[PDB]
């Protein structure tokens, strides 16, 4: 089932497995409140500005939350994508 | 558990079963990005403008996605409703 990270006018849709999507979403709910508001062409320094960058921030966020078997799965997902 | 399709100022709430709601929602996530913006009384031609019409578009969308046992279930749901 497809998963979609969203921020502003750019999104990164990736295919997570079926029996992970419940607790894959729990990391994204903690992720969207860590990002600032989209501002005038994404020129804020802490704000991501590419789908490779917005999914790049999410792969850094999920390593701070003690919840494995998603980090290395999204790591191999980052390399194949 | 109740399911709700939304677009604009009209919605169609329907009762899906318990053990379908996970992958019933995956079709709706692909559905909401196929509809345009609500415009001034729903007068766009590709835009639906009734709950019988907004659920009428969703029963057409899920036949393009190769994912049975929901199409004929929403078909009999369309007839009984």
């Amino acid at each position: 089932r497809p998963f979609q990270l969203t921020h502003g006018s750019i999104e990164h849709t990736l295919l997570v497995p079926n029996d992970l999507f419940f607790n894959y979403s729990q990391l994204k709910d903690e992720f969207i409140k860590t990002l600032p508001e989209p501002t005038e062409g994404f020129a804020g320094d802490d704000e991501p500005s590419s789908p490779a960058e917005l999914y790049g921030k999410f792969i850094g966020f999920i390593s701070n939350a003690q919840f494995p078997q998603i980090v290395e799965l999204s790591l191999k997902d980052f390399e194949s994508r």
